[PDB]
């Protein structure tokens, strides 16, 4: 991926009854599905469509159908979206007509308002022991490992159809990269490069599974991208003892590129047959894609690394690397709709 589009202005999908409720209805926006308030949209009405996680600051002429659920977060009041069950109809995100918003009367479908609109994504404190000294920024020449949502990517779901997908069990935690190029070697969290010291989470996962001498013995600029998990980090949802780190992506520094599925599990092979213990997050059966959005969201639940709990959902990473998305459970988001 790259930059949450929050805000983004979407059409108005089918839009469909909710029995036992005669005051709203459903709209599908995308792969996203909302109650919408009875006469506000007709299908293919454009609306401003706020996802989950928007933190919206306070505003009862734009926005007073937000002021029952006005928090602080960061010293602001406002309200957080987050998934939502109206009538036995799930609900996520907020859509808003057009005419709420004349200043935006000239943007396109597809346009990020998320900066016009003063928006910012709400997110939990950070673990203590995942925060660190910092050698510096995170490497300009190692992508991050963010994924863009299945629920918005409506015409790339059938671009791909027939193509063949890794299929990897999303794990709770947070990121980490451990990666080689030349003479050094760095380790750094989701944000940041980080020094070594006695404390620091993700450096001791690295030299307890041996990925730096790892790192060395392979002698190629590659960057280790994985999920540390485990006690203290978001709630330990996998019931695991102890931190420990695995991996889901190995980014190619001098081609600029991901190593494709089976290259990665090759490496991951040989650092093991070598004695280098790096675990690889969870594996299913590959997927050859010819799928609606609401089909793969329905492969999303299901059990974890752990298969007496829930996971979180799953990634889909296409065999030659190059196409990548996530399908997070809205099952998981229900149950967890409190943390
Ligand atoms: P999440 O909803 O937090 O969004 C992407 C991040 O998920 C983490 N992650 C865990 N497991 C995986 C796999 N198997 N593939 C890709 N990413 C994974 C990363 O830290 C992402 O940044």
């Amino acid at each position: 991926m790259g930059v949450r589009k929050l805000a983004t202005i979407r059409t108005a999908g089918e839009i469909t009854p909710i029995a036992g409720a005669e005051a709203i209805e459903c709209c599908h926006v995308d792969g996203w599905t909302c109650v919408i308030k009875k006469g506000e949209f007709k299908q293919g009405d454009r609306g401003v469509y706020f996802e989950i996680d928007s933190f919206i600051k306070e505003d009862n002429d734009r926005y007073p159908m937000l002021s029952k659920q006005v928090i602080d977060y960061e010293g602001q009041r406002g309200t957080r979206l987050r998934t939502a069950r109206l009538r036995g109809q799930l609900s996520q995100g907020l859509f808003l007509p057009m005419d709420r918003f004349p200043e935006l009367a000239s943007n396109q479908v597809g346009d990020d308002v998320t900066e016009i609109l003063g928006i910012t994504k709400w997110e939990p404190p950070i673990s203590t022991n995942l925060s660190g000294e910092i050698l510096g920024e995170f490497p300009t020449f190692i992508s991050k490992t963010d994924q863009e949502r299945v629920q918005n990517l409506i015409p790339q779901i059938e671009e791909n159809k027939g193509q063949k997908f890794e299929v990897t069990v999303k794990l709770a935690g947070s990121s980490m990269t451990v990666y080689r190029k030349d003479d050094h070697i760095g380790v750094c969290g989701r944000n940041w490069e980080l020094r070594e010291t006695a404390t620091n989470a993700q450096w001791h996962a690295a030299r307890r599974n041996k990925m730096i001498e790892g790192l060395q013995f392979l002698n190629r600029n590659l960057a280790l991208q994985g999920e540390i998990i485990g006690e203290s980090i978001q709630g330990n949802l996998e019931k695991l003892k102890g931190q420990d780190f695995y991996l889901f992506d190995i980014y190619d520094i001098d081609k600029a590129q991901y190593l494709t599925p089976i290259e990665r599990q090759s490496l991951v092979k040989q650092l093991n047959d070598n004695g280098f213990t790096v675990k690889h997050v969870p594996i299913l059966d590959d997927l050859e894609l010819n799928h609606t959005a609401e089909q793969i969201l329905a492969m999303a639940d299901g059990p974890s690394l752990n298969k007496n709990v829930k996971r979180e959902g799953l990634v889909f990473k296409r065999l030659d690397g190059k196409f990548s998305f996530k399908a997070i459970s809205n099952a998981y988001l229900e149950k967890h709709k409190d943390r």
